């Protein structure tokens, strides 16, 4: 069995290895990169996502978020305040300034440790799910605005077309953003990008031990979890390693750079926070391993969650039973 204590596995493909993306998962899966989570990719020498950074200042953030914490700094919600648009200009101003820039540090674990101590006395904001790209139409390798559709994938296994579109979005953060426990939507693969800047660490449960993490986040949250069966799909709660280990679940940690990127796996629980002023990209995907998992996948229906059209035609699909229950939530 590959892999078996569930370690974050890191890639080196060359720059043949980088052509064809679904064989290259696949390769890392039949390696046991899937039982950490996630998995970080280092491109070949040769590649590049795009010629430069030096033209993204115009794009704007309609909507950025102030994400204002409640509870210890070990274990808390976030809520996400609406605040005035603002170019990435004059965010990456922002991010800058002395309020929120990142402190003087030794190292990537002082660092950890003065976010997991000082987090919730801040709040820091960010740019979020802002649908685009920044990969040069000419690159294409793991160009993630070019990847085999998630509608395209349940249609080759399953043999009937449906709705829906799969496009990348980008995030701009700060020192202190912070990504909430989650899986993906109706537990897809992701894919990262780290595209520019100050770094980003995560933290990720193997798959086979998410339902640990459900269970105490169950006792640590529990006017939240009463409200609803799955509120992890809120995406708002944290709680730190120091409080994982305590509690003996499983995990691990990894900090990704500017040029890497990170995939996380179907049911793969994770969280994390930026270093500073940074620019990623993520879309998620499909495999055919992930039809089992999206299956499987929990949902919230209390209406907290969101409203994402594509899902619908999957939870249709995939989740007949529970589908009336779900649009009603929607
Ligand atoms: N699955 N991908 C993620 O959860 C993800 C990807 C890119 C950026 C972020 C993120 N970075 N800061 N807040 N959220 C999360
Ligand atoms: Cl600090
Ligand atoms: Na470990
Ligand atoms: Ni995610
Ligand atoms: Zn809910």
């Amino acid at each position: 069995a590959q892999n078996p204590n569930c370690n974050i596995m890191i890639f080196h493909p060359t720059k043949e290895e980088f052509n064809d993306f679904d064989k290259y998962i696949a390769y890392m899966e039949s390696q046991g990169a899937h039982r950490a989570g996630l998995a970080k990719i280092i491109p070949p020498k040769e590649w590049k996502a795009r010629e430069t950074y030096d033209n993204i200042s115009e794009i704007l953030i309609a909507t950025p978020l102030q994400q204002v914490a409640s509870g210890r700094a070990g274990v808390f919600t976030q809520y996400h305040k609406k605040k005035k648009a603002m170019t990435v200009g004059e965010y990456r101003h922002l991010a800058n300034s002395k309020k929120y820039q990142t402190p003087p540090h030794q190292n990537f674990e002082d660092l950890e440790r003065k976010y997991w101590k000082n987090r919730i006395y801040n709040s820091p904001i960010y740019g979020a799910d802002i649908s685009g790209s920044l990969f040069d139409e000419n690159t294409k390798q793991w160009n993630l605005g070019h990847l085999g559709t998630i509608q395209d994938l349940l249609e080759k296994e399953c043999g009937v077309v449906i709705e829906g579109v799969n496009t990348p979005y980008l995030y701009f953060g700060m020192w202190k953003t912070t990504f909430a426990w989650h899986t993906e939507d109706m537990d897809l693969y992701s894919i990262n990008y780290l595209h520019l800047g100050e770094p980003k660490t995560w933290y990720v449960v193997p798959p086979e031990h998410g339902q640990r993490l459900e269970r105490l986040a169950r006792e640590l949250f529990p006017g939240s979890s009463r409200g609803c069966g799955a509120f992890l799909r809120h995406k708002v709660a944290l709680i730190s390693p120091t409080v994982l280990k305590e509690n003996g679940i499983p995990f691990n940690r990894i900090t990704q750079e500017a040029g890497e990127f990170m995939v996380t796996f179907p049911y793969g629980y994770h969280a994390g926070f930026n270093h500073g002023f940074n620019c990623a990209e993520a879309i998620n995907f499909a495999t055919p391993r992930w039809i089992d998992y999206g299956k499987m996948a929990s949902q919230c229906s209390c209406g907290e969650a969101r409203v994402t059209f594509s899902m619908d035609a999957f939870v249709r699909i995939l989740q007949p039973e529970r589908y009336d229950l779900w649009k009603r939530g929607q």
